[PDB]
């Protein structure tokens, strides 16, 4: 079996797995359900959500309890419950960091502060955040790393395991950076060449960042730290390793310390991406419930350079439609956080409450993605895709004719596809143009890949969208020629229906349920 991979062309990307690109339908586990017996309160979610692929941790302190003495019991159970569930699997690797502190580290590291050093602020008092300088600390992750890739180089031939993430939201909260004596001994030292080179700046850190340079040393220095770990492993055994970032407000940050400084924060991807050139992709934590914002991190993750990866996002009920715009960017994969019973909820961050409705909101979006995840895949690195979500967010307590037009303009949205444009409107009957009012939640959302100048795969949900020409006609009429209802079968489109009459006059009106559809339109003359 071909090593999954991350390729990246003409600025796309896609995640190959078994020789094909792939969609990760994801889902994470809780923080505590890296154990045998947790995990039977894991995979029944798993099922009720369709998910592919399953993000749990593995984590440094059950694999090494002791120096020297690695325990993989975890993991070969792990191995084999996904395999009999035919599913996948991205192994979110504990260590050195995890929320910005140790704690997932074993005790021998985590309570040994001499050997393994923390943060040191500016007052002299310490963190609970252990130093990228700490070069034992280093040895030590990677040593440990090394060991888990070699479990998977041996007891993982066919890649159950599709991607690693190395380290859990790396940085310190509390201050910039480290600022003790080995720290600020390199602080004080020239920025090294590589990074002058790769960022075309003239050859300290105060010298040439300014302002900025206490937090771009920490970034720095962090994605080296996480580059060494990833390259030990990848020697091993050569899969796509990324990681994943406490996001700081992209409109109104704060300062770095009250978010997570270091970390992969959209103010720092290019020390990232110049300081960790062996690090497949930097990966956003979306747990901003509003459009507007997790509009704004897809747009910031999503680079020339960068794969799109919705590596977490929250569990409650507003997060379910940011699928559509996610793969509509060309995103390689999506994962809920929280989807296990083991009795713990991240609200106010996710669902305040777990059960099925909870899981239910997510199957319902993945229903319409897994039908097509292979063709939808190779449509998105190959080809033209686009996707939407509802733009307006649910009516808040607080805000219950103008008001009305208003809502429907900015619940209208335009998409160009070439020849032809869309038109998704939200939240209103199947039949006639009364206006859109949007759904109670909002929640709908819009798929489309262009097959041919003139046909497009379409599958929505909760959403009315609409065809019409791109540029002005000149003697010519336009029609839907012909709307076909299906699924892809052996990777052959086999037609259910042909949608028509009632169906088709007042746009392709789509609720909960799924159907995908291939949308054929037409210019005709009518001289
Ligand atoms: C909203 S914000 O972007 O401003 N920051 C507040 C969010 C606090 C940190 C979030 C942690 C989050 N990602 C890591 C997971 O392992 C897990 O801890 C999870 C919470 O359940
Ligand atoms: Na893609
Ligand atoms: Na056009
Ligand atoms: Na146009
Ligand atoms: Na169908």
């Amino acid at each position: 079996a071909p090593l999954p991979e991350l390729l990246s062309n003409n600025g796309k990307h896609a995640l190959m797995v078994d020789g094909a690109p792939y969609i990760i339908l994801g889902s994470q586990t809780n923080n505590s359900s890296n154990y045998p017996d947790a995990l039977k309160d894991v995979w029944p979610s798993m099922e009720k959500m369709g998910a592919n692929t399953l993000s749990i941790p593995v984590a440094w302190e059950q694999i090494e309890p002791v120096e020297g003495q690695f325990d993989f019991s975890f993991v070969d159970v792990l191995l084999k419950e996904a395999r009999q569930r035919k599913v996948r699997l991205v192994l979110l690797w504990f260590a050195t960091w995890k929320n910005n502190a140790p704690h997932y580290a074993p005790a021998w590291v985590k309570l040994d502060n001499a050997r393994f050093p923390r943060v040191v602020k500016e007052d002299g008092d310490t963190l609970n955040s252990l130093s990228p300088l700490g070069q034992n600390t280093l040895a030590a992750d990677k040593k440990a790393f090394v060991e888990l890739m070699k479990y998977l180089a041996k007891r993982d031939k066919d890649h159950t395991v599709i991607m690693v993430q190395v380290q859990n939201e790396v940085g310190t909260y509390g201050a910039v950076r480290d600022y003790s004596p080995m720290a600020q001994a390199v602080f004080n030292a020239a920025v090294p060449d590589d990074l002058i080179q790769k960022l075309q700046l003239k050859p300290t850190w105060s010298q040439v960042f300014g302002r900025d340079a206490d937090e771009f040393f920490h970034a720095y220095q962090i994605a080296r730290y996480c580059d060494e770990v990833t390259v030990a492993g990848k020697a091993i055994k050569n899969l796509p390793m990324y990681v994943n970032v406490a996001l700081r407000n992209p409109f109104n940050p704060g300062l770095p310390g009250q978010y997570s400084s270091g970390g992969g924060t959209d103010n720092v991807l290019h020390i990232w991406k110049a300081a960790a050139p062996n690090i497949d992709l930097i990966a956003p934590d979306i747990y901003f419930r509003d459009y507007k914002t997790v509009s704004k991190v897809l747009e910031l993750y999503t680079r020339p350079d960068n794969a799109l990866f919705v590596a977490e996002i929250g569990n409650d009920q507003p997060f379910a439609r940011y699928l559509f715009p996610t793969l509509g960017k060309g995103g390689i994969g999506f994962s809920p956080f929280g989807m296990d019973d083991t009795d713990y909820t991240n609200y106010p961050l996710g669902a305040k409450v777990y059960n099925d409705e909870t899981i239910e909101q997510f199957a319902q979006v993945y229903r319409l993605v897994n039908p097509m995840m292979r063709e939808w895949a190779r449509l998105s690195y190959q080809g033209q895709v686009w996707g939407v979500a509802e733009p307006l967010d649910s009516t808040t307590e607080t805000q219950k004719e103008q008001h009305k037009k208003d809502r429907a303009s900015a619940l209208t949205q335009q998409l160009d596809l070439g020849l032809w444009d869309a038109e998704v409107t939200y939240g209103r009957p199947m039949f006639w143009v009364t206006p859109p009012e949007g759904n109670t939640p909002a929640a709908g959302g819009a798929l489309i890949a262009q097959l041919d100048d003139n046909e497009y795969l379409v599958t929505a949900y909760k959403a009315r969208v609409e065809f019409k020409p791109s540029q002005e006609l000149a003697g010519k009429k336009f029609m839907i020629e012909r709307v076909e209802e299906g699924r892809f079968e052996k990777g052959k489109w086999v037609m259910e229906r042909v949608w028509n009459g009632d169906q088709t006059d007042w746009g392709l009106n789509f609720t909960d349920r799924p159907h995908l559809l291939r949308v054929k339109m037409a210019s005709y003359s009518v001289q």
